[PDB]
């Protein structure tokens, strides 16, 4: 009768070290296997007691629960969209082609300009956050968002095309408190086939999750 | 050589007086034409800032400008879907039919189990902001959440299907304080037509927008 | 044993209707009785919550409860301040005079930039919340902060001078959705002599509270 | 003419070595000299923009400078707590005796059952924070708060008694992502003779700072 999706944490899409000397691979094991893995079990966690309230064998503080849910479940959709979102130099870094090429001329002016804007972005979360790159269904364009913890300040239908992740925890060993830094390394594996993927479909007024 | 996408105030599909005695016509009016126009207009101000700032015509406090355009982004976007979540009686109200039926009792078990979890997190939202049902992507299954403000804890890529707005100016001068009645009688007008069209454009693995 | 104190609303200095034509005495009843009320109340549940707990007696969503305690104890706190920060007219209105006159010209060069800064602080608090002058007690100086909801944003150990509430409820009856309006006519009830007290207190390094 | 209180970054009352082997040296030296100074320093760059605001002699995005202001002013506050609050072991760690034990047991039952309720509060901080033991002094009672970043859910006026910082910088390095670890090792360093003579202050109905 009353039934509930359950997420599960997805593999890497490359080695621990694959991404050094960029991110450690010390680094890239903590945040997948300790970090990502808990908001998936969160994301179930606050499920499960939704079930329970749904199947009417218990009540619920839903202001709670909800606030759970939706902090565990982004945790989880971002963290599934920064991994293959990054790819070992070479097939990640430099500078990107076609459509997000194309685009980021046309909204930022130059790939350097859209840079600065999303680098900026990412040095200035206050607390911990992301920063991304969406494409804006409504209007059709491109806009860079801050995202503080992984829930706060998403546009409504918006499909994430590039995400980078600035909570201390995705750079702190190697990079201390010098999240600049890390900022700027990161520009060095960010898959652009992956990026181009998921842009390919919001243009199309789709949704870019999957694939 | 650098563009941004402006935002319009979408006409109501219908008269102020339509939700009524659900919703007054007033609280329609100052909702639409000063609430949503307000967002309207903020939106494009922060994009005035950041058009800008790529232009390299001035600079610009990111985190100010991000939290700025995402708020009034969001408030856009939400109160484009309100209006049409919602039809004068008759055309609007009654239950839930076609896909959205099935996956609501999928989902939740029951029509009544669904309306219980989407009013509560409604009624107990803290201090201004909607209690939304999107269609989640990563496992494809809907799930209420609780947004708070315009911006706060929406799910990357999901698509919001039903929208209801329990800021004060949504109710108060009808309702006063009774969020809580606000909330019963709005289901007298929720355009389960527009829902319904909505999920199947999700479903497409298409944007809820534009249909 | 276990013992919680628990909080009651204060009854208002004055009469539902000694502030008009500034604030309706339906705003200022709601405001108080159905309002305000909830938020004693709410501190309350959250301290029953609590209280079980440290007895043994039962379990705890910590982040849920201390989340919800924080909102409705700032609710109470600020709206305990709020009553008596003003005064029917003549009492309130008009230009302050000892220190506090003397402490705002200090650090805003004069009573008109402050009500400025004060003004506009609080015409643009995003959502629900308050525009508040308080006396930072590690430098000493008067510091105006925007808070919003009840809870988000105050100083750790400052002293809470005067307090304006810009949730909607605490304003639409009247002036809709001109909030500006609002604050501007609330100058005209400012119970100066309270502010007054409540700084003489927080410089001799008390909590500004109890006269 | 307007000034404004500048602050500055207070001396630790130990070495960097002092709480080792509980917290690393690297973390006690970049946890002051970097996080620590940057909120002083943030504190103050919005401070000054502040100033030239009240000389006439700028425009302002209150809205922007306030929040920047809480942020970074909080962070130093309750860092500037922080420190004293702890001692090298001897000096620091053990129980609380005098009034605060006693303080403890009237509103925990015990120093166990406040102490889990601390832990929980600190170990279940969502995303980065502090967790605080306060006395709430309208109803005269110690109540323990979560804080978000530095500047979330304070209660006004509140006087801070012992702050433990949750952030990751705090523990990342030593502890990697078990914050429950870091909390639990924490206590070895508690100096219970600060959080007694805050206590004496806030006791007093007085500012619990500058002793």
């Amino acid at each position: 009768s009353v039934t509930t999706k359950r997420y599960t944490l997805p593999p890497l899409p490359y080695a621990y070290n694959a991404l050094e000397p960029y991110i450690s691979a010390e680094i890239m094991q903590l945040h997948h296997q300790k970090h990502h893995q808990g908001y998936v079990n969160g994301a179930n966690a606050a499920l499960e007691k939704l079930e329970k309230f749904r199947k009417g064998e218990a009540q619920i503080d839903i202001r709670a629960v909800l606030r759970d849910l939706s902090f565990h479940l982004n945790g989880h959709i971002l963290h599934s969209i920064f991994w293959p979102n990054m790819a070992p130099p070479g097939k990640g870094g430099g500078k990107p082609g076609g459509k997000i090429a194309d685009l980021i001329n046309k909204f930022f002016g130059s790939f350097e300009k859209f840079k600065e804007e999303f680098s900026q972005a990412a040095k200035n979360v206050e607390g911990v956050g992301w920063a991304i790159l969406v494409y804006e269904p409504l209007e059709e364009q491109l806009l860079i968002l801050q995202i503080e913890k992984h829930n706060l300040m998403h546009a409504a239908d918006a499909q994430v095309l590039l995400a980078l992740d600035v909570w201390e925890h995705a750079y702190y060993l190697q990079y201390k408190n010098d999240r600049g830094s890390y900022v700027d390394n990161w520009w060095n594996v960010v898959n652009w086939d992956d990026v181009e993927r998921r842009l390919q479909k919001a243009l199309n007024g789709q949704i870019a999750l999957k694939l």
